[PDB]
């Protein structure tokens, strides 16, 4: 634990979780491909338990980054392509609006306006299947932005379908299990309960509900150990012996649509490095990442770009996390809270982090 | 070499070069990952100098196929995007026509009606200049495929820009090198002009003639040795050291566009595999491969396919080579002769040896 590293993450960390007032946090920053770790507060606030490198997170919408590599994967198995139409894997979805609407517009919300949320009133295989007929886009396929759990998580859904498994036996078959994620699941186990923390939300304890494509979209649970090897991995995704999944996160990497200054990946989103904080900082902000906003088409896609900050920000109703990486670097930091707070705290505090270890 | 493949080399490819009169000829066989060689005739009629495993035979337009890999290597080096305009390269190229018109366009002959051969007036890069600012489409880029050397030659010619290398620099250092071909030469040096066979047309001894961007349509002069290595990385790239070779190997494999039932990558052209041999075979017929087809764009790219025929025809005056192989099955061949015998023959003799094989 280098005092460098030690002193300029205590010195960010500490205000951060006072002037949030954050209950728990574990934080890994990886350096030269070493990883760090640091952890404060409670993860159980009733029952006094302390966060630890085993504390268990709500991962959010970074769940979004293991869907982005594992639909990759399929593709370097050759089991699907980003060309391929939406009705190729789903042929009851006859609707006309779907007809030029391809697996890349799913993965990278550029289907034309699929909503942010499932409602909560979907549930059955049939329930689904209405609510995506029965939606009408309000643009052309491939020209706007709009961030959705109901884009990319029918991405999910269907990206797994040649494999024959489920959403979940595929993760923890083709993903999990090779990186050595022994610690990282889409349903916590019971033998695992006494490490999952609580989330909290306006001081009541929470833990994220279940919903349609829930396991795709924002379902994921990991300790700060597990993700700082998901880093890791990202980050030198050469050293990865099974082939295919070395392949998806180059995928998940690369960039598909340009956005101001913003790259949109398979999950991950990019910004070349040197990157200008108050772009990524102030591009995190909610009102601005849920956005519509035109997208430049990038033909073809740029394949995974050294010089580049990748990150993702991700939360529940009483998680907020963060994973922001250079691999040019070969540095990078996962921040996990069990509370909410504002993204671009987040981003300012990974930048304050980061910048100052190069 | 197993009785199986030295079968079916000699009743296939012996009847051949009786039948087209070759001179002299060098067959190579990858089988299961390993090679075997096979020689006929004379690289020189008169002195009646046989053919070896080191002479050297004019690839033509196969050339085509390491100009792509040369363009993926650069794409994996960061120094060039197949997005880019072909402006950014070239800022001399103002001329309106060019607006929209990219390196991907001029690496797989889509930019729009470039002509099949650069004018043998054109020798400068003044005359190259004006040659291009003059040149005026016949149809809008990226909607027709039109077989040329005033496309590829100038993609390669470009790709190296960045580096500051020249081509043949630039070839030599990151393809030739890397792959341990120590006896292939855009420019034949002294030392091994003993073993740089002559081509035949109507009896005389020609060699190619120089000409605007040869070296990167057309250039390269290599043994039977060199090419069945060159065959057995483009085979598997994952047995290639260098990172930005194995990537730009693998990239110049990629399907960027459809036409039929082949599909057109970085030099190297592929179809499915099983592949209907009547398709390639009379595909390969120039009044088919030098017309222009419409092309279905892939959007995006579709990472190598291991079950792919891959492969590539070239000629010049004196000299027919050909180039296929099946990744999925470790299969694959070389055929070089110093005669120019029609497209049709080279493959069918190729089909015959391979389907044989698996
Ligand atoms: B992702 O973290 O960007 C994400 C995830 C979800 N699904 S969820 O069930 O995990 C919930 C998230 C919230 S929230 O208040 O953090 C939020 C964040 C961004 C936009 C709206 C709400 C409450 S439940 C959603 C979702 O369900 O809308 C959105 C984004
Ligand atoms: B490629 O082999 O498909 C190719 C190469 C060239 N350049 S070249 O200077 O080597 C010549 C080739 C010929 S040719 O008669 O073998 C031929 C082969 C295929 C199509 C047309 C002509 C004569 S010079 C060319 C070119 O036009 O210079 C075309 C294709």
């Amino acid at each position: 634990a280098p005092q460098q590293i030690n002193d300029i993450v205590h010195r960010t960390i500490t205000p951060l979780i006072e002037q949030q007032k954050i209950p728990g946090m574990a934080v890994a920053v990886i350096y030269q491909g070493k990883p760090y770790y640091f952890t404060w507060g409670y993860a159980d606030i009733a029952k006094k338990q302390p966060v630890t490198q085993q504390t268990l997170f709500e991962l959010g919408s970074v769940s979004k980054t293991f869907t982005g590599v594992l639909g990759g994967d399929a593709i370097a198995r050759g089991e699907i392509k980003l060309s391929d139409p939406t009705t190729k894997y789903w042929p009851e979805l006859t609707a006309k609006q779907w007809n030029g609407i391809t697996l890349l517009h799913l993965a990278t919300y550029t289907a034309g306006g699929l909503p942010l949320q499932v409602p909560d009133e979907v549930k059955s295989s049939s329930d689904l299947l209405r609510f995506y007929q029965n939606w009408q886009p309000a643009w052309a396929p491939g020209t706007q932005r709009l961030y959705a759990n109901s884009s990319i998580g029918l991405f999910g859904a269907l990206a797994v379908k040649p494999s024959g498994l489920s959403f979940e036996q595929a993760m923890q078959t083709r993903v999990f299990q090779p990186l050595k994620l022994n610690h990282t699941w889409i349903n916590v186990p019971p033998a695992e309960e006494k490490n999952y923390a609580w989330g909290y939300r306006e001081g009541k304890a929470v833990h994220v509900s279940p919903g349609a494509l829930d396991a795709e979209a924002y379902g994921v649970k990991s300790t700060i150990e597990d993700m700082a090897r998901w880093v890791q991995s990202n980050l030198k995704p050469l050293d990865i012996n099974e082939k295919t999944l070395q392949q998806g996160i180059q995928l998940a990497q690369s960039r598909y649509w340009q956005t101001g200054d913003m790259y949109q990946g398979l999950g991950w989103e990019m910004l070349d490095w040197p990157v200008n904080p108050d772009s990524i900082i102030n591009g995190s902000d909610n009102k601005i990442a849920l956005a519509a906003r035109p997208v430049k088409a990038i033909t073809p896609p740029t394949p995974a770009v050294r010089a580049s900050w990748v990150h993702k920000t991700g939360a529940t109703g009483g998680f907020g996390s963060y994973v922001a990486f250079i691999p040019e670097k070969e540095l990078g930091i996962v921040m996990l809270a069990n509370k909410n707070y504002p993204n671009p705290a987040r981003v300012d505090a990974a930048w304050q982090i980061l910048n100052a270890l190069q």
